[PDB]
């Protein structure tokens, strides 16, 4: 049990009413513990020497257990395989990469809400881009679609699915709808999918060989935005700016328990990193995006990637 000193209770408030938050008094007082607890994990390494630093958002009031039970997926998923298709050409690759930069073949930050859905950000994500390189039209597609119709290629809605299995679910569909015609909800819903509503149409699926991350950087070099899982951990929620790293997260597929999207890579400082676009809103870490190792398979975040070929 903590002292609490007023700093961190003035802050405390401050922060309930910016994220329009009540609490009981009782457990008002659960979670100023938890929120002084992340306020001096967070001072504690920003005030030592590291590659990222940290910050308090919206995760600040919760334990990584909570955390984990709301927001990441709730079991494993079939990430790893023994076969995939895509074979890497030969280097080398451009320094660096930035698919935000070369035009306007990036969607904006999206937020998936209190749902393990982030497989289907990160296959919108790279489907928007794909369509978008390929014929100057940027599209939102439907995540919800995803979350509610995906299931028979073993994906799971909420509590988590790939990417690579969702890009086949929109081949074999025949395509997904706008958000514009199938809103994100947030929650399980029924499958509400229109086949003259598809806008957006998947031809081939490339999956890239487990812990292949050399294929990764050639293939947003040459290709597309990449879709990736890693393994988050609790240090991770509080990213904040910076190149993330952790020698506590695993490198294996049956770790990995969030999905997002390459769409660049660089160095800074001798370290090489990959620029992620996250689906936790355009307010957490660097406006929705961060920075992580490049080079290490990081959290295991070379375990199963995978982008599409869109049919146009
Ligand atoms: C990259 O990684 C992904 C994800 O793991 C792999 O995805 C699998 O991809 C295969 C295709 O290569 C998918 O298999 C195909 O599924 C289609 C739909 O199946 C449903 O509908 C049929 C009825 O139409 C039901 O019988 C079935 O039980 C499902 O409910 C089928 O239409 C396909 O059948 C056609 O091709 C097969 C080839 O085996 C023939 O046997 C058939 O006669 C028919 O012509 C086919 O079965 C599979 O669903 C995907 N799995 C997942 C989990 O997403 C990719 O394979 C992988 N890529 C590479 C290159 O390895
Ligand atoms: C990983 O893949 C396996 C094999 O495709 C899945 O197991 C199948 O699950 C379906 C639906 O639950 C059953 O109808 C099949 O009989 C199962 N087959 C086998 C061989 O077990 C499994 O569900 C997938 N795991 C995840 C998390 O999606």
């Amino acid at each position: 049990e903590l002292c609490v000193n007023s700093l961190e209770k003035f802050h405390f408030k401050s922060w309930m009413s910016k994220h329009r938050k009540t609490y009981s008094t009782e457990e008002y007082h659960h979670r100023l513990q938890t929120f002084a607890s992340n306020w001096r994990k967070i001072n504690a390494h920003n005030n030592g020497n590291h590659t990222f630093k940290m910050a308090l958002n919206q995760f600040s009031d919760m334990s990584f257990a909570e955390i984990k039970h709301k927001y990441l997926w709730s079991e494993p998923q079939n990430c790893s395989a023994t076969k995939s298709n895509y074979l890497r050409g030969t280097g080398p690759y451009p320094p660096s990469v930035d698919w935000r930069k070369k035009g306007n073949f990036v969607s904006p930050v999206k937020n998936q809400g209190a749902c393990g859905s982030c497989w289907t950000f990160s296959t919108t994500g790279a489907l928007e881009s794909a369509i978008a390189i390929a014929t100057g039209k940027m599209l939102s597609l439907a995540e919800q679609q995803l979350v509610d119709c995906a299931q028979d290629f073993n994906n799971h809605g909420c509590q988590g699915g790939l990417p690579s299995q969702a890009f086949e679910y929109i081949l074999y569909n025949k395509g997904i709808m706008g958000e514009d015609t199938y809103p994100y909800q947030g929650k399980d819903g029924y499958c509400k999918f229109q086949p003259g509503k598809a806008i957006g149409f998947v031809k081939d699926v490339a999956n890239i060989t487990i812990y292949d991350e050399e294929a990764m950087v050639e293939a947003v070099a040459l290709y597309n935005p990449v879709s990736f899982a890693f393994e988050v951990t609790q240090d991770f929620m509080m990213y904040r700016t910076g190149i993330y790293s952790s020698t506590s997260c695993h490198k294996t597929p049956d770790k990995v328990n969030h999905a997002v999207l390459a769409v660049g890579y660089g160095e800074k400082n001798g370290i090489p990193y990959w620029i992620v676009k996250n689906s936790w809103g355009p307010q957490w870490g660097m406006n929705g995006y961060f920075l992580i190792e490049r080079g290490k398979n990081m959290c295991g975040l070379a375990a199963c990637a995978s982008y599409p070929i869109p049919l146009v």
